[PDB]
């Protein structure tokens, strides 16, 4: 029988706006995972965030352990740039692609980089984007989609590496053989069409996936950096 990751697939892009790649990626045994930086040094806060988290899910890869690697990611980064005179920090979506018997996949995340998880031909967003417009499509004041162009979208409500204290949501993921997840940063939807976004991200070879998915951003205007983490399931 099959393992429960088939393969995966990662790409990363600047794109032709930004003078800085802030956003990072990783993927190690069944840990995948997307940190999308900020400020002044925010690559140095998404590059530590994963290195920190890779580190300590090596250490302990059970679900608390993921929970611990991700506190010791916030305070890692806390504690690096937490005395400059601005605030640097990133987002973190980690998903660990359990077995059963060690609860099945589990995501935690903290801002506004998606998991989708891509079933039957549809993509849907699977976590809760920690931002002022995220907020509004919770309440379902405004649509996920309206949210994607929202002038407060960029606002995050949670990061990791800006104070001592984080709670990331933590959730199981409710897939399956077929399926496919995607990890993105905000970059990807920030202006291409979504039927587009899905034809990519669907392309049977997941190599191929994430390569149309940065191609599609960057057309689109690539006016941020796109981080995608393609995941196939057994
Ligand atoms: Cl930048
Ligand atoms: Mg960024
Ligand atoms: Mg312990
Ligand atoms: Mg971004």
């Amino acid at each position: 029988g099959m393992a429960s990751v088939l393969s995966a697939a990662t790409a990363t892009d600047q794109g032709p706006v930004r003078e800085n790649n802030q956003d990072a990626c990783l993927a190690d045994g069944i840990l995948y995972a997307v940190a999308d930086g900020f400020g002044a040094r925010g690559h140095h806060a998404s590059a530590t965030a994963l290195k920190t988290l890779s580190a300590g899910f090596a250490a302990a890869p059970d679900r608390d352990g993921l929970l611990e690697a991700v506190q010791q990611a916030n305070l890692r980064v806390f504690e690096l740039l937490g005395d400059e005179p601005t605030v640097s920090g990133t987002t973190l979506t980690a998903v660990a692609v359990f077995e059963p018997g060690q609860g099945g996949p589990l995501v935690v995340n903290i801002g506004d980089s998606p998991l989708y998880r891509i079933r039957d031909g549809h993509m849907e967003q699977l976590t809760d984007d920690h931002s002022v417009a995220g907020e509004l499509v919770r309440m379902g004041e405004i649509t996920r989609h309206e949210a994607r162009w929202h002038p407060q979208r960029h606002l995050l409500t949670r990061a990791l590496g800006i104070g001592p204290h984080i709670g990331p949501d933590v959730f199981g993921i409710d897939c399956g053989p077929g399926d496919r997840l995607l990890i993105s940063s905000d970059g990807l939807f920030a202006a291409a069409d979504e039927a587009l976004i899905v034809d990519a991200a669907t392309s049977p070879d997941p190599q191929v996936a994430v390569r149309r998915l940065v191609e599609v951003a960057n057309d689109a205007g690539g006016s941020d950096n796109t981080t995608v983490v393609v995941i196939d399931l057994g």
